[PDB]
């Protein structure tokens, strides 16, 4: 009934002007999680519209209402890996399309499964990692822990499935071969969401910036998706400080929520995952040195344009050594007692 009004309001009241989001909708200084959760899907919308991708591929109005709003009830409430985290995951995506020239190194179509991966690419998250349905033999690790990248797996069949609902299928007109391009794409560009992906083909990354990119070369397009996937997936350490601060709220209740599973299941968590033992000023040191700033480096090694979101990056990782002396406990705590040794 709620999706129902939400949807007819969608379809019928027409898609929202970009501009009319905000004036600076479309800066890499713009924080989408600004956004009330109740304007996003018009938003997407909006977004949609604006890069042609409604025009060019001719998506039905109706059936577009119904996926966006079946992608955002897709995702569960977890601290971080939220329709909120997809979201603004997608507005990065946009972002890259209206600051960094992406006609010039991808076909229209991977631009546009690009966006669509987006959006879907951890739908139905229930705030646990892949090892986790190893270790807890769930039902996702029985589908597909043979693979490998379970959970992106998973939030891949679970994009496909809303598209197989009855009246949510965006591609259903497109080519056969058009088809089939799509959502290979799109399997290729949720499964690059796994950090352990990243990391395989970190060095193929870095030769390709090295030689530099060939827009006639179908293994650098691949590699140029895998990358600004990443890009788009760890968006939010290129915003502002408070903007990292609550973000690594969010990923530390949603990692220790888990760490609180795993001893309840007789395990050891990772120490990033364990409240008793992660420090989190090292932890968000370590990832934004050994993960976050190497792949801005590489999309500012390849876009120029990028330079910014390489030196939020390196910003936000220097606020994390200013800030870490306030994790020790100097003179009594606020209470002035100390009953909590
Ligand atoms: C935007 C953003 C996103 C993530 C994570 C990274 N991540 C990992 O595997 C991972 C690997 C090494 C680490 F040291 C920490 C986490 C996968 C994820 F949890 F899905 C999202 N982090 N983590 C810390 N600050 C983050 N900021
Ligand atoms: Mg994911
Ligand atoms: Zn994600």
């Amino acid at each position: 009934s709620a999706m129902d009004d939400e949807y007819t309001k969608l379809l019928h009241d027409g898609i929202q002007p970009v501009a009319a989001i905000d004036s600076n909708f479309a800066s890499f200084t713009y924080t989408p999680r600004s956004l009330p959760e109740d304007d996003t899907s018009m938003a997407i919308l909006s977004m949609l519209q604006d890069m042609n991708f409604i025009n060019n591929y001719k998506i039905d109005c109706p059936t577009l209402a119904r996926f966006c709003l079946m992608v955002k009830k897709g995702y569960r409430d977890p601290p971080y890996h939220n329709w909120m985290h997809a979201f603004s995951v997608s507005h990065f995506c946009y972002l890259l399309y209206k600051n960094l020239e992406l006609t010039n190194y991808l076909e229209d179509i991977e631009i546009f499964a690009l966006f669509i991966s987006c959006m879907c690419h951890d739908l139905d998250h229930r705030g646990t990692n892949n090892s986790f349905q190893v270790a807890s033999k769930s039902v996702l690790a029985a589908l597909y822990s043979s693979e490998g990248s379970v959970m992106e797996r998973h939030h891949f069949a679970q994009a496909i499935a809303i598209l197989n609902t009855h009246g949510c299928n965006i591609f259903d007109h497109f080519s056969r071969k058009d088809y089939q391009r799509m959502l290979d794409l799109m399997r290729d560009i949720i499964l690059a969401t796994d950090l352990a992906h990243h990391l395989r083909i970190f060095k193929d990354l870095q030769k390709m910036a090295e030689v530099g990119y060939d827009r006639n070369n179908k293994q650098h397009h691949r590699l140029l998706l895998c990358l600004l996937m990443t890009s788009c997936d760890l968006s939010d350490q290129t915003k502002g400080w408070k903007t990292t601060r609550k973000i690594a709220e969010l990923i530390y209740k949603e990692f220790f929520s888990q760490g609180d599973l795993e001893k309840a299941m007789g395990n050891r968590p990772m120490e990033m995952m364990d409240r008793e033992k992660a420090y989190i000023p090292e932890l968000q040191i370590s990832f934004m040195e050994h993960i976050a700033m190497p792949i801005y480096k590489l999309l500012q090694d390849l876009f120029p344009k990028a330079a910014e979101l390489y030196e939020r990056v390196a910003s936000n990782r220097e606020h994390w050594t200013k800030v870490s002396h306030k994790f020790t406990i100097r003179g009594l705590p606020s209470n002035n007692s100390l009953d909590f040794l």
